[PDB]
């Protein structure tokens, strides 16, 4: 297991979050690696940990630094954006801010709608019951990312299988995951070679142009970013989408969106808040003693921010354990905050919105085909979600 506390059979939070928010807001936690870190669970603390300039990400690559998981995985690549500090991080963050500008993401809206229509159309004209994960919530983000990256349809499954292997640290050995990452990268390098200089207007072309014309990305940064964007845009989105649809169906609030589609934008934010798929996040190393709202974290003592625990803090969210698609106030931290705020947040939010728009439009009578306790879940602190979501109509 890679769960933060006891592995859980559903999407409910571990009781230690509420216990800690009440009586131990900044206390050590033993991570799956066996190393310790300070677990921040209150929203005020997590928000400061994510936004303060007095924390480092690159310091966690040092040999004696705490690690979240046992082994030497791929979050140790010094060319990964999540492992960088300013000024290097600043340069690449500025490149990505232009590439993912609201104007540029809006230009990708039609492809997002086309892929969503295709997959919902296939469900609606097919047999029932169906597993909505295999037929929709899993394929949709990876197909979108593959389209935006100029990947042929025939290769989407390889990308899905490679990503699943690389992120499933407890399911495959390091040799297997290293091998998949080597294929992934190798494919992406050949993709760039066949794509560069041909005048496309996709995400992949904007990344290539940043390297070739701007000289604002190195070759290793370009290749690593392209792989990361695919992996992040696929798994995290797919997990939030499956968790959110399961919760909509179990609470009966799917019907709320069918009858009042104007609620879908607040529903997307509430799904992000309530089904935040990572109980824990990337560690932050204090580069000096940092005064947080609940206490001081010492220089050199790494902090785990829990965005999921922050997302249920009653100081910020009234009735935080209630799922309410009409919730007006929803400043969740599911996309993080500060320097490493999700670079794809606009695209991810739009995908979720269009998924719910299209499912409720085409399949208004959708309902669970099994009792929710028959569904198996992933357990790990970096990504939890249901394995299947059987539905019918
Ligand atoms: C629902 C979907 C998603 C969620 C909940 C999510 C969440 C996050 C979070 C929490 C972070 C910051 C991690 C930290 O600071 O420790 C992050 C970073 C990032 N996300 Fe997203 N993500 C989602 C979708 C996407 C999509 C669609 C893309 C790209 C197409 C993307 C690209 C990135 C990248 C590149 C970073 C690193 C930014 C940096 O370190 O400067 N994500 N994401």
């Amino acid at each position: 297991d890679s769960a933060i506390f006891t592995p859980r059979p559903d999407g409910s939070p571990p009781p230690e979050f509420a216990e800690r928010r009440a009586g131990a807001p900044l206390a050590p936690v033993t991570m799956p690696s066996g190393d310790e870190a300070t677990l921040a669970v209150r929203y005020a603390d997590v928000h400061e940990v994510l936004t303060s300039p007095d924390f480092s990400r690159a310091a966690l690559l040092a040999p004696e630094a705490p690690r979240i998981l046992p082994g030497e995985e791929f979050g140790e690549d010094p060319n990964a954006l999540t492992n960088m500090d300013p000024p290097r991080h600043t340069r690449i963050r500025r490149v990505l801010a232009g590439i993912f500008s609201p104007r540029h993401v809006k230009e990708w809206h039609p492809r997002v709608a086309a892929m969503t229509d295709e997959l919902v159309g296939a469900v609606a004209t097919g047999e029932r019951p169906v597993d909505l994960v295999e037929t929709f919530t899993l394929p949709l983000p990876i197909q979108i990312m593959c389209e935006l990256m100029g990947v042929p349809a025939a290769d989407r499954r390889k990308f899905q299988l490679w990503t699943d292997m690389i992120i499933s640290s407890t399911a495959f050995t390091a040799e297997e995951r290293i091998g998949a990452a080597g294929e992934f990268t190798g494919y992406v390098s050949e993709l760039i070679e066949g794509r560069r200089g041909t005048g496309g207007d996709a995400l992949i072309d904007a990344l290539i142009e940043a390297h070739e014309d701007g000289e604002r990305l190195s070759e290793a940064e370009l290749v690593h970013l392209t792989v990361m964007l695919i992996m992040a845009g696929y798994e995290t989105t797919a997990g939030v989408l499956a968790r959110g649809l399961l919760t909509l169906l179990t609470t009966g609030q799917y019907r709320t969106l069918v009858e009042e589609p104007a609620v879908i934008p607040t529903a997307v934010e509430e799904i992000l808040r309530y089904e935040a798929p990572s109980d824990g996040g990337l560690l932050r190393m204090p580069t000096k003693d940092v005064r947080l709202p609940s206490g001081v974290v010492g220089e050199g003592q790494a902090v785990m921010p829990s965005m999921a625990a922050a997302n249920r803090d009653p100081e910020v969210f009234t009735d935080p354990e209630t799922f309410d698609v009409r919730r007006a106030k929803c400043p969740h931290l599911t996309f993080g905050q500060g320097a490493h705020y999700c670079a794809g947040a606009n695209l991810a939010r739009h995908e979720l919105q269009v998924a719910l728009e299209t499912l409720t439009r085409r399949l208004p009578d959708l309902r669970l085909a099994v009792e929710p306790t028959e569904i198996e879940w992933r357990k790990g602190l970096l990504l939890r979600g249901p394995l299947t979501v059987p539905v019918t109509w």
